[PDB]
């Protein structure tokens, strides 16, 4: 539905740890990472990874103060990203999926990536049938032509 370069990034906490979660809005495609806590440095770093892989043009968050450090503003500068001073939830969705897999993995780390994998792969409710992972790549290839 939305612009191909729009992404959302937020932190959740689970087991005393921080999971950083990026959602490509138009597809539902998630990428995630477990960090020991929220620091500008971790946020910048994660943006740098995301941007070297997708065309990121704008990043929205539900917590703006997340993006106030020089550190974060530099990553966004260097990579050509912008936010927006204003404005789901999958975050319900991802945790849920985490909850089903937790026993299968020793470290939250692993269980999260398992949950990310299940989410990106799941077949669209019915018709169409594309998974979040298939749609991201469709949107981005389609928007290249
Ligand atoms: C992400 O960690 C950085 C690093 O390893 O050098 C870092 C770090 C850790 N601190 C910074 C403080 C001010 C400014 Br401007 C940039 C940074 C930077 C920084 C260096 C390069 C880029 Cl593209 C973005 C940020
Ligand atoms: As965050
Ligand atoms: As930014």
């Amino acid at each position: 539905d939305c612009s191909p370069g729009i992404w959302q990034l937020d932190c959740t906490h689970l087991e005393g740890k921080v999971i950083l979660v990026a959602v490509h809005v138009a597809s539902g495609y998630i990428e995630a990472e477990v960090i020991p806590a929220e620091t500008g440095q971790e946020t910048a770093y994660f943006l740098l990874k995301l941007a070297g892989r997708w065309p990121v043009k704008t990043v929205h968050t539900d917590n703006g103060s997340n993006f106030t450090s020089t550190t974060v503003k530099a990553a966004c500068w260097w990579a050509g990203i912008k936010q927006e001073f204003g404005i789901e939830s999958m975050n319900k969705e991802l945790k849920k999926i985490i909850g089903q897999v937790r026993d299968q993995a020793e470290h939250l780390k692993t269980a999260v990536q398992m949950a990310v994998f299940i989410h990106n792969k799941k077949r669209k409710g019915g018709i169409g049938g594309y998974s979040a992972g298939e749609r991201i790549v469709d949107i981005i290839a389609t928007d290249i032509q």
